């Protein structure tokens, strides 16, 4: 019986602590991306470090679910964590692929989380996810379109030459 | 067929990827029970933030073995990781007995996989668990056993009011 | 046969000696006394550092009596240390009393050498005592007195939560 | 007759001096290497940076070892130095599978070192190469295995201008 | 029956108290060599330096020891220290050859003790002395061959002038 | 067929490619006698500094020489290097005496080389000797003639002392 817990579905609390499953797996799934790309046999630097960079930041996310669910009362419940869909990711091109779907997928987890908010008259939740999430998720995927434009540009009939140059010229090393 | 592996055996690569696992699973119990202790119906923040840092390390554990792997041309596998043992970790008492039972067993996996690399003649992997991690271990037991015998001194009859006195004067808020 | 040698009795030079032992003894009790209070089933940092403190304090003063014994014409003269009293030191009580029980001796000491030094008509050897120990002397046991007075009023009927307080909100860690 | 040596068998000492010729051998051959990339009909300045960098880190190798030798009481004993095995070094491909293949070579000398100091009982020995050498030989494997990655993935069917952006975005000029 | 103790057998617990007392020994040897050479009948003040810089050295060895068993979950026991084997040093050369003669016997209890720990599979134990004490006595000891070359030097057929000589050019005042 | 070869003979572009050999034989030999003054019972710290930093310099030679043979569109060609002459170089003396007949021969090979230039009309070649090497060789000479009467000087009938007191007082340490 929660002394803060106020206007808080038991919809809402599992919603997000199946969300923070999702952003933690998103997490795991950019560890795996990363260490791909540091491998001897791939060594594209600045490929490795876009995707470290983005598994901190899911990290980071559901860090910040995980705190605004004690900030309304709810109860953190944690679940086993997948392993990521892949051991090996290919190319830039088919690992940024990848990567796109992984978020529109989050974005789509979030849209419904935000549209299960509007429906429960839960106007903190709603504004939780505006200001912390679907400006970074429609940010990040406009990022990752405008990669995959340029990573297929510079494929033509010389593709190892074409991923060399995004990785020096685009990403940062 | 690796261009640079070089006395690096298939035994230490597999035990390598399992302990990954073993660290990832530890940074997990320890995300979970740092939000335990940010409750409302817990609140000790001190709690909260020993816990939340020793998830920040093991993290940094995985990350340094997973690059250790593809230094020595091993290949990362991840696998599936499961929730921690409990979702509601007690007293800081029960929380830090837990923790130090979960570093023994950490601590026990490094020593193996020592004994392994003594046995493959592997010095490489030997120092790499030496100057990384056998000595952090060693301290971070210390310390918990430090903190428990400080926690068993508190109990007395007045189990909360040395709960608070801990949280307050020992650790960092 | 001493080129500088002047008023320095054969009795002096030998007492000095003696109270030289005496201090690497009571330097020797306090390193023990310390690493006690820094195991992990004891693990009060505060009792540690002060007694730690102490064994390097009574180490300079042997190493002053030693100075001044070659700057008289005196020969040092070492003789075999002793073990201290005891293996585990109890409470920060029992230990606070052990220390003050080691003061008084030393304090005794420095009064009969001092007394010695009167009798011999030695007024060089009477200063010195004045000017490195008598006072440090008399201002530690003060200190250790009211020490001994802030334990014991904590003791209570919750000697844990005493000897945790005392260590936390005097001692220094 | 040794004023200092102590357990430092006769077979370590002749093995350091051994590995010495082979720390000023890959010396030469990486002074070799650099000035065949300087030509002015190869003219690859990053090329020619890369490899005398490597050359002035083997002869630091080999002070460290000719140093130890004499902490440890052995004596020094300089061999004739071999030249090295091509005089024209051919690609930048070609180049850097030589430098993996030396490198390779040297890691071997050093395990069987570390592995006749641990057959010796001569942990200072076993200490030295771990501290000064076995992390960085693996770390400069790791390095060229990147490097050769690259390399290769820029080959196409356009070798001079992939050899010519390997040289610019990643080699240091 | 320890919280902590992991991995840390009672033959190595017993041989860190005993080199713990062969530190305090050498401390006790290196505290009269160097107020022999504090004497006004002796007078070399960079004798005096060059020993009391080693008593400190060789202190703080003994509390590194110290610290490492109440880490490891051992206990620390003390027994009597016995007085230095001389009441009167000789020469600096006499001096500087019992100094390398007792850094010898420290070096071999070093190494025995290093190899109980690999005989032990107690690998913080190796790391332990390997990172804290081996290279430091091995400097020591080549330290002290150098300077037993330079005395032995500078004796020819005027032993005063040169034992005055070494101690103003060689060693610090 | 050089783009860039002009003026410069087949003859010089080998004599060059000698005087290589003969500066990276300088270095060895340097480098052998700066070991040997190390060691334990030789012991003289300013000799071993004075033959280390020649064996620098003249590699530094070789640099420029092999530098200068690429710059005028000739072939560095490398050639076995001899050990050094000796394995224990004797007293500072004899060691001094060792490097002014070395670098009595280095000038030679310079004052020919310069000759065969001059013969060539080859004046780029006699300027780069003239600028980098023959007044440093009259220098480094007369600096060797000056130590070699300091040190005769100082052997009267106590060698021991004179050699002590010229590493001492004119060499740096
Ligand atoms: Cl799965
Ligand atoms: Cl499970
Ligand atoms: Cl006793
Ligand atoms: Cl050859
Ligand atoms: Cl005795
Ligand atoms: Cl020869």
């Amino acid at each position: 019986s929660s002394q803060i817990r106020q206007n808080y579905s038991t919809e809402v609390e599992a919603a997000v602590n199946r969300l923070v499953n999702l952003y933690l797996r998103a997490s795991y799934t950019y560890l795996s991306l990363g260490f791909y790309f540091d491998r001897d046999d791939v060594a594209l630097e600045g490929v490795c470090h876009f995707f470290h960079h983005l598994a901190h930041h899911k990290h980071h996310g559901a860090h910040h679910l995980l705190k605004m669910q004690n900030q309304r009362g709810g109860r953190a419940l944690f679940q086993d964590l997948q392993k990521p869909s892949q051991d090996e990711w290919g190319t830039t091109l088919d690992a940024m692929k990848a990567a796109i779907v992984l978020e529109k997928s989050l974005n789509q987890a979030l849209l419904d989380l935000h549209a299960l908010g509007s429906a429960q008259a839960d106007p903190h939740l709603c504004d939780f996810l505006e200001s912390h999430f679907l400006d970074e998720e429609v940010k990040l995927i406009k990022k990752m379109g405008d990669h995959l434009t340029n990573i297929q540009r510079l494929v033509g009939s010389q593709a190892g030459l074409g991923e060399y140059l995004f990785e020096r010229l685009t990403l940062k090393h």
